[PDB]
């Protein structure tokens, strides 16, 4: 496995169809969701140096469809982190006042500050995606938009924010299987809502729309496109974004101010 | 043992010398480690019925002395939630936008939503504490804001907002090993200043403080002394502690109007 072959490269443009959406690196689920555990302790002690060390960020930024898996990501990889180092954020439609600013005044207020991990389920693309299939924006405003999210994302790169968007990519038939589980168990009957039905039957429009969102995909701001068929599959590949990106980060524990050696505790 | 032994029990004066800081209720840290990882995966699923229900919330507000072992709790105790239902707060000194505000302005903006859990690693008592032992405020103002701090606790009961206030209980030699190992360690030496050695020469200054900031412990929004001198048992008792909690608020998955029988999802 290349985690690089999920990276959308700069200047490419991407059509869905060439991603698979159910790898699995050649590895059974039981060797993955073994390795998987193993990065989870290395993932928590780079994101320990992150926060010791107070000069960075890194803000993980996840798209996609209904039960794609975002909410099951953040259970599982977020979820090795010290939950008082990370700030998660599910972006909602938004509100009276949050329309009465322009659209990246909600996102900015929850950038991420210096030594935290920022997640945006849902983010600043939702107002250049389902804005777009519903034509509650033109394509002119769209690409403006697009326009001021590189700007946004490249502000919070010369700050020290160390920028990561992944989307999840699931096949039709993969999310019919798990919708249709979310209305077999009845434990489940509350992630569905008719709602979920109406962005389906617009797939071949969000693949457009998406394949513009992509288009951001930068050196310093990339997008992956991860195959997340399978769960397992989705939270390692996950796992291994996040962790290189801590390991260039390069967190170092900060300098004392005192000599430990001429110390006295009474 | 009895979790319920270290409840501040309401209208009665109490001395932290009468707890013990090093209980072990009869369990071997092996033992007890071994029940609080089984204690986790409850805590995780009530607490997403919490988040589910959205109708109520939970706040834990963590006072301690130095190298007593809030950080720790946080991550081993709360770390069994699912980072996307939680928010943690560590007060910080007051910047001057707080100052200009009564003392509740910025507590009370991060109360937590519904279906959220919230944490004040330092909260709204640190405005009874410091602020006493080092003469910023006189007993009048002391007195005072105790009972804006009982009315601010109603409050947010009355809002659904189940309150847990726990205090940790250390002995001063065990502080003092522990702020010595980070001495010692040069990896941890990060993690002392000699600051930190001014509010451990003020002890029974404290002491008094805290006995009186104890005084608002109500059926309602009870305070805890839990004997921390064993991080293991004090992951354990906070686990408990939560765990009831989560159990009596009794969150229920939200039902549904619509029948999952009668949907064809195409």
């Amino acid at each position: 496995m290349d985690i690089d072959n999920y990276r959308v490269k700069p200047g490419k443009r991407v059509k869905l169809s060439d991603w698979a959406t159910n790898d699995d690196a050649g590895l059974s689920k039981e060797e993955g969701q073994a390795q998987t555990a193993k990065l989870a302790g290395e993932l928590a002690e780079w994101q320990e140096r992150l926060y010791a060390e107070g000069k960075q960020s890194l803000l993980l930024i996840l798209q996609a469809r209904d039960a794609a898996g975002k909410d099951g990501a953040v259970k599982k990889v977020i979820g090795a982190f010290n939950p008082a180092g990370v700030q998660i954020t599910s972006f909602k439609q938004p509100s009276a006042e949050e329309l009465s600013h322009d659209f990246l005044w909600r996102i900015h207020q929850k950038a991420p500050a210096k030594g935290y991990v920022g997640v945006f389920n849902r983010s600043q693309y939702e107002d250049v995606l389902v804005t777009r299939v519903y034509d509650m924006i033109d394509d002119k405003t769209a690409k403006r938009r697009l326009e001021h999210i590189r700007h946004f994302e490249e502000l919070l790169t010369d700050n020290a924010t160390r920028i990561v968007k992944v989307y999840l990519h699931i096949s039709p038939e993969e999310q019919k299987e798990r919708l249709q589980a979310r209305l077999d168990n009845p434990g489940k009957h509350w992630k569905f809502n008719p709602g979920d039905l109406k962005d389906r039957s617009n797939w071949d429009k969000f693949n457009d729309v998406y394949e513009d969102a992509l288009t951001t995909s930068t050196d310093d701001a990339p997008w992956y496109v991860v195959p997340a068929d399978r769960k397992w599959y989705r939270d390692l590949v996950l796992s291994h974004i996040l962790l290189g990106a801590l390991k260039d980060m390069n967190p170092q524990f900060p300098a004392i101010d005192y000599d430990p050696s001429k110390v006295v505790i009474h």
